[PDB]
């Protein structure tokens, strides 16, 4: 006989486990107790990979990284009280980022609601209109007799929660709150006089199998009308679109071989313009997008569809095109991007001091096909993409959800770590692909945090932060610097660190050192100079 | 500018309503009011504070509103602030402290802050003020409209009427100042109502007394024995030490505030054989059990306690004193409970004492402090290790700021925060203070560093039985160098011994200092089981 | 500058495929509700004025179901709310596109969980040197609530909260502002038909060609995939290996026991992303079967000989029983239906009956309110699912009559929802709307539940029977409604006759055999 | 003894200790136990019930049987639209602060989700119009604790008539 929350919690982490969970965030506690020892025992069994966090903020965004690092469902596991409120930030970057989060809270039974009991929360529903979904396992009864219907219901409700956040059957992935009330016993009752798991379907399968779904709406595009196509955060691949000058931000995968300079596009004139995914960081793009004489056609991977303009024509998920784009468009377009390139290269070269762009650049040209570059969602993704980074054969990513400077290292870290796991999974003896992170420093000491691992916990093994330090009434704070040693708070993480120039950079990024953090000093005063030089120069 | 005109005349009515600290943090949107505040900083009528991380600024607005008990404000400004002030507005709720969240939403802009669930929850009230318009006839109209919205979100904040304080969101939308109430009044006076709801409760029957967090003050249960929370205020010269409770037979329990502390408490008050009598100065009532026989905020008493059950009491009070003493002194490592010893015998009269959750807020107790003449500060809310930090630099800026404001050529008084290693690294970037912002002037900040969560070693899950499975799920080690960490926020840090501990706390130093001191866990539950074999 | 902000919205709408508003009286939407009039009085659009908000709610579901369109009401009051409560978690779980309108000057909880979307326009500001700007930003925002309404990018067509808190051109040929083709909706599940297999189709599932030689037992509103019906009876007479379930089952305890056997594997084939497991047998989920093999020949014998059995055991034991019960007025009326018919089902009994009758749903269209179950607004939804199938018949132009809506309802139901039929004269009424009654006086359905038991009989009668003793016909004559007592005999006869836009037949029917009737029922299978 | 059977039977008793005098029923299968327990209370003469077929109008009916005296009134219904249906009654209760308790029964929630008939989410959906939301535990059976489930149910129940009739707010 097994008590019903060691029951319970081992049912649940064996469905989740079955549904592709390959990672799980844990942050201590005593009512998430059964949950831990669960997670625990299928870590030494190497079923899962179990990272353990004392912050669950960035444990939070940690999460968001093991995620985005592979694409497999991730979840992270708190107990009750301000623990699951502090997943606030992460629910909302994995809602506009389209993460599969599993926020998997433990709490209190719901009938100690209102007695004023220790730790106790109003936990269900907290996430609001922000998870896909908020769903509650009932506290699990103490009957031998009912066994084999309460494995049912458990592992039903586990599917719906790894459904939801996978998005199977909606195509909109997303956070999602697993709630679940325990009861004392909370701690494994002794093993000789103990028992088995309920088991689940047979062959390792998920107890609701959800096939992969298709959604599917086409669209009738032009090409021979001249067109520009603007590429955001969560775009898909189009092989038809590859030939057309593209717009794409950094995190945005590239369909072809066509670039074209987001400096450029003002100086063009394009008659219609087909925008895929979710684009937001470039403002002459938002300009365009804002403009109604020009008609949009939006191409979504998912039943989202953006609201940056208010011209949309239409909104699809594919395109069926009719037509070729007139060869002298082509070459403006080629011209143009050439021109922009051009102007931000002898603009950089003629500017004394290191700015923050030089180090992008630096970063940018460094980087080799199979790397993972992790970009804080300030300066630095704006910088790569005024540096004109090829993000072909190389794996960008960004919190690009509400592009905020929480849990920037976590995610890195994260990232790295599902990055470099899934490379062990194809059998290869090489060595583990490279993970880039390059941040401000104003960031990298706001999720300082993030680079606490304890000493058992999964280090990455191929991760190199590139902290750009610049030293920079509520912006007052900014009126001086705040001072902060990178080296001192890398010391008291027991993380190596190196100070270095941006000349240095590329042939320190190529020496093979688990965990690293690069810091190169820029300056910020010069900089609206050059960005007016490169105005100029186009 | 009609906007900017309202601006001032809220920042003025809230000024008027008692606040005397607002927090700000940066944020693409401007902040609401944040020109009339910054008009109201330099003029030395309000005292800003900015921070960058939201969630820091949260706890350090529940420190300046319980450090003096005043109303606080905190201005988002960004689509991350609603997720980041979820735990201190939670904690808020929870421990009644005076919040006032302001927000300014475009109503021009189309809908459908990133909000979440918990606004519906958490908040005592949900005002808005409507779009400033632009009307030079009805300035007087509109003037009056706005000192009284703002008059009835102080309301809700300190539970003027409701006798509930708590947090409050105030909503300013955007697209001289005209005056208020003479000699500085607030537009609508409303007097701190009194809540009364007297109970009947005979004293000669075998009587203890349980008072948690947000307890009140009862003379006439003054010499009844009594399990005080630290955090509790102390009315009577009876203490009863935690420990000796499950050596005593009580035949009546009164509970004053909530009670989350003390294994041996839970199991008294859900004794169904044993009346407890909940007396609270709000609406809210404890009863995880069930067995809460009578509510009321004070006691109508007859009768007085048996002279044999006070010296029964008072002997098992020795026994638990003598206990904790001697095995303390019989265990050769430092723990958090020596540490907590150590503090509680050198703080004096008139200081402020922060305790974090975990062990230094039931090892405080444990060794027996004497809290009256003290300020004891904890966020028992909702007993989270987030936050601690902040909060303590809070209580003791807004401590420090009253002091000031008496005229006392004395120095400020102290403030000393008792908190674990966990509960340091989990806001340590809440020391982050630029040189503009207001910095403490005697805050202390004692870290008893076991290197991981020494309570779980007291709990069933440190059974001997876990010892392979429990040091990564529950100990948590993570070897942060605590002296490197505070080097880099550029805050004055020493490592000492227990024995040190005192003399180094009674001389000042910087305006703020962390004393860490290196404890163990390891024998945690060995000590804790032979204070027990020693009652 | 709110004037054409409304007209704008009117006419999106419009152009999103909006045929029917409406609209309950009240001190607020006065912009709306002018550009509302101007359109039906221009021919655009059709207004339904109703004094109940409740009524108005589950009226325009009937428009919504009686020709798959999206409809509008239009919230005029600080009670309306409160009183679309009941109608906006029908459209929830009957996945209808039901649009709401408010308009805020400047608060239940279910507005959060029930809605696909809740849009707020934002407040219309004077600046005509961007009157093209806020064009556009109008007829975007109110594409985006048609999209959620009718499930055009998401599958899920549901009901929408639509703020406009308080003429410039859209698309040449009238248009939609931002295009979107409706969406496919794909997941193929691998299926073995060589196994026993039965179907199970429910409220809101899809016709499968692959599944139609399968034994299956349909509800009402489910339609047919085939032609090889099994009857619900016949089930617990039948060990079937294998389940497949279209859309959400919600009838028959014979089928609930079924899904609920865990050696017997479920396979839910639905038209939307939900999906129905009250069980936790549920093994996989889909729109579409990838079928091998075929249904074995002793397994389709064994269940066409069932399916006899039923059918014979149900018509005969209803000749024997002498009292009219509403299990005979059920099978009257299917009897007497022909093809081209909308036939609307209240809860309870009449939607169970009408399937133990054995009705032949091809060729009819059968409406009811499964989503939640519920006895209100049944006489308001067939009001409006009559409105609307009408509406589109005349619009083809046929040379014949409008085509005929038979409801029938029970007593309770009747009386639940009896100021449906307070319709102003100037309002739409309907031109082929038969509503037939019966009244056995009470709940019948609780005389086949554990409380109808006969160990229950004097405690069951006032708190699950609950007689009324309520005149029907004196309380359609008030209401200005065509009314008539007739017997289950004469039920065909007088409803092939011809009558009134709206007529109510009342058939008196008895509830105490009804436990003896579904006993010798079950004792002849 | 089943246990939504004494479940019903200890709410409606400590119901009656509160004062309610007189209860709207409403005609379900889901609230039968508390119908029968309800029943019960009726024919010994510790309350009056009321049964009527439409919930909007049964609790607009609950409403005067408050206001007709001053003393808390209950409405027990069955699920679904049937608690819907007493939004109108709730919305004027918060205004007019009538001390109206809205007893429903409901499928357990873990049933929420699964496609159930006659399931909505009933908890909340009242949202700020109510003085509290407050749910008792599914009932269970266990003999062992039938003492602490009596206790745990009573205790629930008085904070429902306090924070309806206001004892402690002074806000009914
Ligand atoms: C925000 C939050 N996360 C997690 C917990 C669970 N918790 C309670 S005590 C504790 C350990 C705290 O350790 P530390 O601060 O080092 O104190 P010690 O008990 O070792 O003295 C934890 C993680 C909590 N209460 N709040
Ligand atoms: C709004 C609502 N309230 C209550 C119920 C519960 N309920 C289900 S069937 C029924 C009785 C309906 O009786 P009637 O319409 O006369 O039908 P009969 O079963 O006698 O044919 C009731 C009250 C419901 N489904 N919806
Ligand atoms: O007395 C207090 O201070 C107090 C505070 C609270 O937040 C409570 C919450 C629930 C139940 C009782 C509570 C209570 O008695
Ligand atoms: O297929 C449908 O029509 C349908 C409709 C619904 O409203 C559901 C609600 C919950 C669970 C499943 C559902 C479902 O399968
Ligand atoms: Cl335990
Ligand atoms: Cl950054
Ligand atoms: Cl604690
Ligand atoms: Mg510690
Ligand atoms: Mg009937």
């Amino acid at each position: 006989h097994m008590n019903p929350s060691t029951t319970q919690a081992r049912v649940v982490v064996d469905e989740l486990i079955r549904g592709g969970v390959r990672d799980v965030v844990l942050c201590p506690g005593s009512r998430n107790a059964p949950l831990a020892f669960a997670l625990q025992d299928a870590d030494r069994s190497g079923r899962i990979r179990l990272h353990v966090r004392i912050d669950e903020r960035t444990a939070g965004y940690l999460a968001i990284g093991l995620a985005i690092g592979a694409g497999a469902p991730v979840c992270v596991a708190m107990t009750s009280g301000t623990a699951v409120a502090n997943l606030g930030p992460a629910v909302v970057e994995a809602n506009y980022a389209r993460v599969p989060l599993i926020v998997l809270s433990a709490n209190r039974p719901y009938e100690l609601l209102g007695t004023g009991a220790n730790q106790t929360m109003e936990q269900l529903g907290y996430f609001g209109t922000q998870v896909r979904a908020s769903i509650s396992l009932g506290l699990a009864e103490d009957a031998p007799e009912r066994t084999s219907a309460l494995n049912a219901t458990w592992r039903s409700a586990t599917c719906r929660v790894l459904a939801a956040a996978t998005g199977a059957r909606t195509a909109n992935a997303g956070p999602v709150h697993f709630d679940i009330p325990l009861r004392e016993p909370l701690v494994p009752d002794p093993e000789p006089l103990g028992a088995v798991t309920p088991p689940g379907r047979p062959a390792g399968k998920p107890w609701t199998y959800t096939p992969p779904v298709t959604f599917d709406q086409p669209l009738d595009i032009d090409l021979s009308v001249d067109t520009v196509v603007i590429s955001g955060h969560g775009a898909g691949v189009h092989p038809n679109l590859a030939a057309l000058p593209t717009v794409a931000e950094p995190t945005a995968p590239r369909s072809g071989d066509n670039p074209l300079h987001p400096l450029a596009l003002p100086l063009l004139r394009p008659q219609q313009v087909i925008m895929l995914g979710r684009p937001t960081l470039h403002r002459p793009v938002s300009v365009l997008l804002a403009d109604a004489e020009v008609p949009v056609f939006a191409l979504t991977t998912g039943p989202r569809w953006p609201n940056v303009s208010g011209n949309s024509q239409a909104t699809g998920t594919r395109a069926v095109t009719t037509g070729a784009p007139r060869p002298a468009w082509l070459d403006r377009c080629a011209a143009m991007n050439r021109h922009a390139i051009a102007a931000v290269r002898e603009q950089l070269a003629a500017h004394p001091l290191t700015t923050g762009l030089h180090v992008a650049a630096a970063v940018s040209h460094a980087l080799r096909p199979g790397d993972q570059l992790v970009l804080g969602a300030s300066n630095p993704v704006r910088d790569v993409a005024l540096a004109g980074l090829d993000t072909r054969g190389i794996r960008v990513r960004s919190n690009r959800g509400v592009a905020g400077i929480d849990g920037t290292v976590s995610t890195a870290i994260g990232a790295a770590l599902a990055y470099e796991g899934a490379h062990e999974r194809t059998g290869s003896p090489d060595s583990p692909p490279r993970t880039i992170a390059l941040i401000g420093d104003l960031t990298f000491v706001h999720d300082s945090s993030g680079l606490l691992i304890g000493p058992t916990e999964p280090i990455p093994r191929s991760l190199t932060i590139v902290v750009s330090n610049d030293n920079g009434v509520s912006s007052r704070i900014f009126g001086t610097p705040h001072d902060v040693d990178v080296g001192a708070l890398c010391r008291a993480y027991h993380v190596e660190s190196r100070q270095i120039e941006v000349d240095e950079l590329g042939p320190t990024l190529d020496q093979p050192a688990g965990m690293r953090v690069l810091e190169v000093k820029a300056d910020r005063s010069s900089l609206r100079q050059l960005h007016a030089a490169i105005k100029a120069a186009l």
